[PDB]
């Protein structure tokens, strides 16, 4: 069996699985780092609801401006904290407790512009 903090996620997960519970977010709250170099991280600060966005000399806050959370998948809507004009948009698709797979679009003024990102791709959260 797992240690007791890792089988909370599981028992966290399977209360978001079907039971559809109000937060399937609090799983996101912590560090994950990208799968597949430097890897990209992110940082779901639960606390202060900000998004920290890291990639060597690349570091970045997003506050959090809303979040929605649909069967498995939250959708972040973000923003850049020096600017307001600049936002983006977020797509954290769950596929195990510690396994997900973003999605990533910015909005800068106020129309979305939205090729490929570089934080698009599978991340991993940390363990010990």
């Amino acid at each position: 069996q797992p240690p007791v903090q890792t089988a909370m996620r599981i028992a966290l997960w399977n209360r978001a699985t079907h039971g559809e519970q109000g937060a399937l977010q609090h799983l996101l709250a912590g560090l994950w780092i990208q799968t597949e170099d430097i890897h990209p991280l992110l940082f779901f600060d639960r606390e202060h609801a900000e998004i920290t966005f890291s990639r060597a000399s690349v570091q970045e806050i997003f506050l959090v401006d809303s979040a929605h959370t649909h069967r498995k998948t939250v959708s972040f809507l973000t923003r850049n904290t020096a600017i307001s004009s600049i936002r983006r948009r977020l797509e954290v698709t769950f596929e195990s407790h510690a396994v997900i797979h973003v999605r990533a679009v910015e909005d800068v003024a106020r129309l979305k512009i939205g090729s490929t990102s570089m934080w698009d791709g599978q991340y991993t959260r940390y363990h010990a």
